[PDB]
């Protein structure tokens, strides 16, 4: 009774936090057709959340493990939703739009707090709900909330795609004076409309808790205990291990999300809606199904702490075995003049060896810095028309063709990367099917892993446990698994852009083979880093 409503309560604010973070990414990314923002400022925006959550998560944790959690949820929740509500307030404040100073503090504190109200939901939450179930059905609602947790931000980027479709001034200015289209690219669109949403609804997740009873059928002595429980949990070598093992894996799948994305785009050479249409409404969807799975196995099979180290370690197994196949389901490099080929057609050039000027270009001034890309007749991608030799520029129907273009001639050609000829879509096929298998895999074992991480520590400390896993992940593994990533892939990049104030962008082009084989390899190697603390972990298991 009470049981399924404090369960409820905490599926619907997972589902309200989820939203948030993926109108957050949503918004932050497709606000970048019209205002050129630093890099800066997004990673600060992004970075003060974490400092806000990781600055409270282990005391909240900690000390509101004997107070009353539900109200601290609640707190939590309506924090969060203070925060959010917080973030849109430059909107009221801010001159109707026209087409960094003391406008960006708004944003800052409204993360801040959102960070910090979110700490309470996962330990306390998970703790309350493991205290008071069966056995067999903590695994069932742990499952449940996560499922939801990952589905959120699915949410969250449906709503960000639908408040960008809408006039940044709805309300405020008449809309009959606006002639501007979203297709023409000073709009942008009402972001503040989303925040305010996700807001209202994270207030309006806080009020069960207010009804909800403190257990179902002083601060001193919490800072005197604090330090034994500490070494208690990490006395606990079946935690610890654990711990270790879930960092590294969590290394390896951050890493592989989110530059996978990315890699289809060079690897297969697929549009950017292409990409990010197939992680976020396939792979998202495989992983949720993958964690409810797991969930529904835990329960109706009743089974124990060594069967689920065993199913944790099993799906770890079969998952990364299935993305060692990945290796064969690569494609060559696109035919590029001057980065890949020269411009006599010739198979890899080496690195001294980068030829964007010509002979056959050498009457061209041309700028090294922008990319626009353009392949003739011959099936050779260039860096932009202008490099390419062509004199004249016909606009027929949707498509622009060059004519009397010099380079490829040794005359015609089309804006765009041409597709790869040598089967590449078919590769992109089965890429697409043994990713979703494997991310499948990956998260059946996500609920025996908590499973794992709260029947081997004394109760008293089930919370205090699960905010140090959390730490654990966004400190060692949520935090530096992008960047490090991003860093060696970058190591492997041609050609580099640049943003309109000089700063370089994003790479424009990397090396195939090299993308490949950093991406898969520090995936594999992490993988079997994670199996090997499993195995670890199963065999203190089975020792005591
Ligand atoms: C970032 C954001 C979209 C853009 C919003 C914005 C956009 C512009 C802005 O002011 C302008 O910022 C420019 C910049 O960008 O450098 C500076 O050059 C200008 O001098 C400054 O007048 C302030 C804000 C505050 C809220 C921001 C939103 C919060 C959530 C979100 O998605």
């Amino acid at each position: 009774g009470e049981l399924k409503v404090f369960l409820c309560a905490l599926s619907f604010v997972y589902f309200a936090k989820a939203l948030a973070e993926g109108y957050l990414k949503s918004t932050i990314t497709q606000i970048e057709r019209r205002f050129d923002i630093p890099s800066s400022l997004v990673g600060v925006i992004d970075g003060s959340f974490e400092i806000g959550n990781l600055l409270v998560i282990t005391f909240v944790s900690y000390f509101g493990a004997k107070l009353h959690r539900p109200k601290i949820i609640g707190a939590g929740c309506v924090i969060m939703g203070v925060g959010t509500l917080l973030i849109a307030m430059p909107q009221f404040f801010m001159e109707q739009y026209k087409y960094s100073s003391s406008m960006w503090i708004y944003v800052f504190l409204g993360n801040l707090l959102r960070g910090i109200g979110e700490t309470p939901i996962q330990p306390l939450g998970i703790a309350y709900l493991d205290d008071f179930a069966s056995e067999d059905n903590a695994a069932f609602y742990i499952g449940c909330v996560q499922t939801v947790a990952i589905i959120g931000p699915i949410f969250g980027a449906l709503l960000g795609s639908l408040c960008a479709k809408l006039y940044v001034d709805i309300g405020f200015v008449n809309l009959d004076h606006i002639t501007i289209t979203p297709k023409d690219p000073q709009w942008v669109g009402a972001w503040w409309l989303g925040y305010l949403i996700a807001g209202i609804i994270s207030l309006l997740a806080a009020v069960p808790f207010w009804y909800l009873p403190k257990s179902l059928p002083k601060i001193m002595e919490m800072a005197r205990d604090f330090l034994p429980s500490l070494k208690n949990l990490f006395g606990n070598p079946v935690y610890f291990l654990y711990l270790c093992t879930s960092t590294v894996q969590f290394n390896s799948l951050f890493g592989m999300v989110t530059y996978k994305p990315k890699y289809i785009e060079q690897q297969y050479g697929q549009s950017s809606s292409r990409a990010n249409f197939v992680i976020g409404l396939i792979n998202i969807p495989a992983v949720a199904l993958g964690i409810f799975s797991g969930g529904i196995v835990m329960k109706k099979f009743r089974i124990s702490v060594c069967g689920a180290a065993k199913l944790y370690l099993g799906s770890s197994v079969f998952g990364y075995l299935l993305f060692l196949s990945l290796f064969a389901l690569g494609c060559e490099n696109s035919d590029v003049a001057g980065l890949t080929v020269s411009y006599q057609g010739t198979k890899p050039v080496s690195y001294h060896e980068r030829a964007l000027f010509s002979d056959c270009n050498s009457r061209c001034k041309c700028s090294e810095t922008k990319w626009e890309p353009m392949c003739g007749e011959n099936g050779i991608t260039y860096v932009s028309a202008c490099l390419a030799g062509c004199q004249t520029s016909n606009r027929s129907g949707k498509n622009i063709i060059f004519y009397n273009c010099t380079c490829v001639g040794i005359s015609s050609g089309i804006v765009g990367r041409c597709q790869k000829d040598n089967g590449c879509p078919q590769m992109f096929l089965y890429f697409l099917v043994i990713s979703v298998i494997t991310s499948y895999t990956l998260s059946l074992g996500g609920i025996p892993g908590y499973i794992l991480l709260l029947r081997c520590i004394k109760p008293q400390l089930k919370s205090f446990a699960l905010g140090i896993y959390t730490l654990a992940i966004r400190v060692l593994a949520g935090i530096p698994a992008p960047v490090y990533f991003g860093v060696l892939i970058d190591t492997s990049c041609l050609k580099w852009g640049f943003k309109r104030c000089g700063s370089r962008g994003s790479c424009r082009l990397y090396d195939s083979n090299v993308f490949r084989h950093i991406y898969l390899g520090l995936t594999v190697i992490l993988g079997t880093v994670s199996i090997l603390l499993s195995i670890a972990v199963l065999f203190i298991l089975k020792k005591n």
